[PDB]
């Protein structure tokens, strides 16, 4: 197994993403092997879902000479909403894609503001529809607008690759600059310009607690699936969030009938902590490497607002609403707070939201929850920002 990269293809309507997305699988596949894939197997995006919430999304991969790429294509603006706001598909990369003959649009200016607000690491372009214009001024001038739209939003668009190409073109089995060499140069730019993602077993350590015990015998003993990182027997942890932040010492690590002398990111397994009662370890809690994890009340997100169609609220709600903001393992309650001038959020809308909980939660940005009211799913946001 070579590096494995989660991609996708951004950008407003019609602007080419599906034609490229089938160019770039059909030309990998007859340059280094693997399965061609035609336009009307990808504009054609089964549906999966997942928790009411219906996300179309169309599947492809590719192979480049040394990585395997998922890459993902949505039909619809709202399936491209719902689809990076939830962690539906992780994407390390984007691939924009812009007109050369439009230039950038509002859809290419949403797609890459929500890049930023759910934490899209990289962003490559895709100037399209460049067969339709002959003079390389205007290439160069349209180039320059992607560029600076991107550094707007925080995005290092003076070091972004872009890559000028017909997606048409390639998809044809044309030859020439704007023919399968563009397809090719794109890949080649996703090789060269996203790395591999970091391991999680190489991250910090962080376990949100689920369940908590006092063993007679033992002690006090909190159980749950080590996201990052590893833990071992003697090292300190800290319990972060709720309550404020303690610190103590790992005293065992164990699964079912397996006495461990660590625990690794991906296990399910309980954890003896010395000097502790049950009283002071609590679901929503984490365990952490001291000093790597913060608690928060207030953070700003961006928030997909589920329609009835999906289970969610058939009427807005307005600015000031306290829904519960379900974090990993348990619903803290929160007030909201719009953008200036917002008083209602429509459902099947997406909005940026300041947030303020009643008790801290451990977050970085980036951290998705859900929002509920009544024990019934309303919203799926992410962690924009943590406000400090
Ligand atoms: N002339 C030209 N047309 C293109 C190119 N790429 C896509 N198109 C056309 O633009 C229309 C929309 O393309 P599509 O891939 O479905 O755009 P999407 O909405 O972003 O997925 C289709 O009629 C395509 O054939 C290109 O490089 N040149
Ligand atoms: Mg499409």
């Amino acid at each position: 197994n070579k590096p494995h990269v989660n991609v996708g293809t951004i950008g407003h309507v019609d602007h080419g993403k599906t034609t490229l997305t089938a160019a770039i699988a059909t030309i990998c596949a007859k340059t280094y092997g693997g399965e061609a894939k035609d336009y009307s197997q990808i504009d054609s995006a089964p549906e999966e879902k997942a928790r009411g919430i219906t996300i179309n999304t169309s599947h492809v991969e590719y192979d480049s000479p040394t990585r395997h790429y998922a890459h993902v294509d949505c039909p619809g603006h709202a399936d491209y909403v719902k689809n990076m706001i939830t962690g539906a598909a992780q994407m390390d990369g984007a691939i924009l894609v812009c007109a050369a003959t439009d230039g950038p649009m509002p859809q290419t200016r949403e797609h890459i503001l929500l890049s930023r607000q759910v934490g899209v690491p990289y962003i490559i372009v895709f100037l399209n529809k460049c067969d339709l214009v002959d003079d390389e001024e205007l290439l160069e001038l349209v180039e320059m607008e992607v560029r600076e739209l991107l550094s707007t939003y925080d995005f290092p668009g003076d070091d972004t690759p872009v890559i000028r190409g017909s997606a048409l073109a390639a998809l044809n089995g044309e030859a020439g600059p704007y023919g399968e060499e563009s397809v090719l140069a794109l890949v080649a730019a996703l090789d060269s310009y996203i790395p591999e993602p970091e391991r999680a077993i190489d991250k910090a350590f962080l376990m949100p607690i689920e369940d908590v015990f006092s063993i007679s015998g033992r002690g006090t003993v909190v159980t749950g699936r080590v996201e990052a990182g590893i833990i071992k027997v003697g090292e300190e942890v800290e319990i972060v969030g709720i309550k404020d932040t303690v610190k103590t010492t790992v005293t065992g690590v164990e699964m079912f009938r397996k006495l461990l002398d660590e625990g690794r990111a991906g296990e399910n397994c309980g954890i003896l902590l010395r000097g502790t009662k049950r009283e002071e370890v609590q679901r929503g809690q984490v365990l952490a490497k001291p000093g790597t994890i913060k608690p928060h009340t207030k953070f700003d997100a961006e928030v997909y607002v589920l329609s009835k169609e999906e289970g969610g609220r058939h009427t807005p709600f307005l600015n000031g609403y306290r829904p519960q903001f379900y974090f990993r393992t348990t619903d803290v309650t929160g007030a909201i707070q719009l953008k200036e001038g917002v008083e209602m959020v429509m459902p099947g809308d997406n909005v940026e939201m300041s947030v303020e909980l009643i008790h801290p939660i451990a977050m970085d940005p980036g951290l998705r929850f859900a929002i509920r009211e009544g024990g019934r799913t309303v919203g799926a946001g992410v962690v924009a920002k943590v406000t400090a």
